[PDB]
């Protein structure tokens, strides 16, 4: 249950208009770990279908969001409440990803 974001305006508008917690997967085709944690991301998106929106962002496809969101390493999962950033995890840690989604959901 994951939505692929392909531009900045569409991304900002989603965070802006979200009445749910939003989790964003910042990913890249050159990033081995990004692809390894991707199935876990998908599972969780289905395991929180009511109160959390999950997004996917390729940093080479949407350049204007990678620099603007302060992404410094990959993968990066950012968490937004009411259109405002609340948490962040860097790295393909499956356990920490679950634990951080639970914290805010």
């Amino acid at each position: 249950m994951v939505i692929q974001v392909t531009n900045k305006d569409e991304f900002e508008s989603i965070l802006s208009e979200a009445d749910k917690l939003v989790v964003v997967d910042f990913t890249a085709t050159w990033c081995g770990p990004c692809k390894m944690i991707a199935p876990k991301f998908e599972e969780l998106s289905e395991e929180y279908p009511d109160n959390v929106v999950f997004l996917k962002v390729d940093v080479d496809e949407v350049e204007d969001v990678a620099a603007e969101y302060g992404i410094s390493a990959m993968p990066t999962f950012q968490f937004f409440k009411n259109g405002k950033k609340v948490d962040e995890l860097t790295g393909a840690n499956q356990e920490k990803l679950k634990a951080m989604i639970k914290k805010h959901a």
